[PDB]
């Protein structure tokens, strides 16, 4: 098969055959416009999260003249058309607003980390989820993520909450600045005062991102149906299951809820996923496979050296369109034949 | 017993069992805040949409200290969610201020002048928007309701640029029905737009419309194409909806899936005429709901049965459904009447 099962735990028969919606959640934050934290290039991160979006919605970006090596929201688009998937997209502070129709969540930016001013409102962000949540239904919720800087967030929280995840966490690029990443979270954990006495909003108040309470609310709110939630992302995910295990540790425990991701995620070098798993819980990693080794877009073989790897739930939504008998290089195919008219 | 029909044509069993989504279009009229066309208080009007969906989707308002002079139909509305359990989302397109709850932002900015004729630019692309939203949504059926103070002039502007005999059929907020002082507005409106029957269904909202017209139009047509059922909610502002969804895609009415929802007070409402607008538009179910709110414990809902508030935030149609749905109909009122206090 195309997909890496680990702790699979009966999981991806949960899935197979039932009707999905997908969600991504969007977040800005304030570090990303004078700290290079993140790997999305500086002249398009204002605009990348909205256009991403967009992307998938609408099937083409409206916020910037072409998508933002492609946006994995290529991806994401390839299995919303070829399996159509309906899906509905969240903002939760993106500098620029998505002219797709779009839930508006919370408008103000994620703060600026290094200053342990994340965020004064990460329960208040957590009910809104949940809330949310009781309002839609579906078989399954798909949620992902187009948070630049988000590694960096996920950092934090991880950290804040007591795991150990430096040299950890992942990276949207080839590079990953894991010095500076700490340096960053670190110095916000402290003028924040994180320590053993913090609740969980207290740490994403700090240094979190609003993605993460968001997310949290939405995938609580389907378990707790005992519905299946992809956490479509990365490291990004594996903070917000973290923070799940810390708002309602139960629910964790009703084996609802993996982590979906890409090959270049889970296979990361710079990065260790499963190990920042393993200190949450047995919890199902999956991570779908795309064959961009024999691509013909030498952006997309890019994917196999460690740009982008991941991003607008494309690795959770791939895992979910494989396991419904979509043949996985389609997704290649599509992302090919739709390239020049994208960019 | 508690639902009056005309041309029923069997929708009621089309909706009974199946499981609903409940959305709720809001927007703003900028004419609203000079003219006094609109039963809603000035001092109120700029926030009252917003207050209105989250009184649904929250059990509680907070851009005001209290929901918005009788009291606002959302209570009808909220009371049926929690009665029935109806999930509920909410949608903004043009609202003076927005909700503070999660809602989905299609256009922030408001209706414009409607006496200028520059109500709007974008009804054609708010028609697509709220088509492909429609695509994303999944229910059984669809119960689209709205909030827009002013709503039932700009009703009258599209039915009389769309070639109608409207006048005096649209209904109203409060007990006075300005007519001729809605029929100056959009009159004038349309002769600066230069309506005439050339004009597309969109020139037409783009002169008299407003931006919450257009996207029921696409949310209804979506639906309606994969043969689910959708109750419009709403009085007389829906017939401007139908005749809009009629323009667009004809044949997509011919699947009798589309009716409109409303509550007695606006079908039985003797300063206008709702009936006669849809015969006009073609064969269509009427649906309204009976409320028993004489028997009322709080004047203020019985204010209703004289005319005040009358309809509103999707609150006939989502009684319909839960009406048809074998819900007690007196559940609704003394539902009303423990939380009065709450709320107020
Ligand atoms: C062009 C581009 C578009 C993206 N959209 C989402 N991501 C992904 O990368 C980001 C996290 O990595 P970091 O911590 O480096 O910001 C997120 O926005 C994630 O969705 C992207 C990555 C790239 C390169
Ligand atoms: O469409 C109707 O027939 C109708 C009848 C009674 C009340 N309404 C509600 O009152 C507003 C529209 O009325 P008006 O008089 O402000 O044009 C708007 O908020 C509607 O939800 C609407
Ligand atoms: O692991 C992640 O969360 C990740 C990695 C690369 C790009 N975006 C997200």
């Amino acid at each position: 098969m195309s997909i890496i099962a680990i702790n699979e735990n009966g999981f991806l028969d949960k899935i197979k055959g039932r009707n999905p919606l997908f969600t991504c959640v969007i977040s800005s934050i304030e570090t990303t416009l004078s700290i290079p934290i993140s790997g999305v290039h500086r002249d398009v991160i204002k605009y990348t999260p909205s256009a991403d979006v967009e992307l998938v919605f609408y099937g083409k970006s409206l916020t910037l003249k072409t998508p933002p090596s492609p946006t994995p929201a290529t991806i994401t688009r390839a299995c919303v058309e070829l399996k159509n998937i309906k899906n509905l997209h969240i903002d939760a502070g993106a500098f620029v607003k998505p002219k797709i129709p779009f839930i508006e969540i919370d408008e103000k930016p994620t703060g600026r980390i290094e200053e342990g001013k994340a965020m004064n409102n990460s329960k208040e962000l957590y009910m809104k989820g949940y809330l949310l949540g009781k309002n839609l239904d579906a078989e399954l919720l798909i949620v992902g993520e187009s948070v630049p800087g988000g590694t960096t967030t996920a950092l934090g929280v991880l950290l804040g909450l007591g795991y150990d995840a430096e040299g950890k966490v992942s990276s949207g690029s080839i590079n990953n600045p894991h010095e500076l990443k700490i340096k960053v979270v670190r110095e916000g954990l402290k003028k924040a005062g994180i320590n053993e006495k913090s609740s969980v909003f207290d740490v994403l108040n700090a240094v979190g991102d609003k993605m993460m309470p968001v997310v949290a609310g939405l995938a609580i709110s389907f378990a707790e149906r005992n519905k299946p939630v992809i956490l479509a992302g990365g490291t990004q995910m594996s903070a917000v299951l973290a923070v799940i295990k810390e708002i309602n540790k139960k629910v964790l425990d009703k084996n609802l809820i993996a982590i979906g991701t890409t090959e270049f995620v889970l296979n990361d070098k710079k990065g260790d996923l499963k190990g920042i798993v393993e200190q949450i819980g047995n919890v199902p990693v999956l991570a779908s496979k795309f064959y961009f080794e024999k691509a013909k877009i030498e952006g997309l073989k890019n994917y196999c050296k460690g740009s982008v790897k991941e991003g607008v739930g494309a690795g959770g939504i791939a895992v979910y369109s494989i396991v419904n008998d979509l043949e996985p290089t389609k997704i290649r195919e599509f992302i090919e034949n739709k390239f020049y008219e994208w960019y």
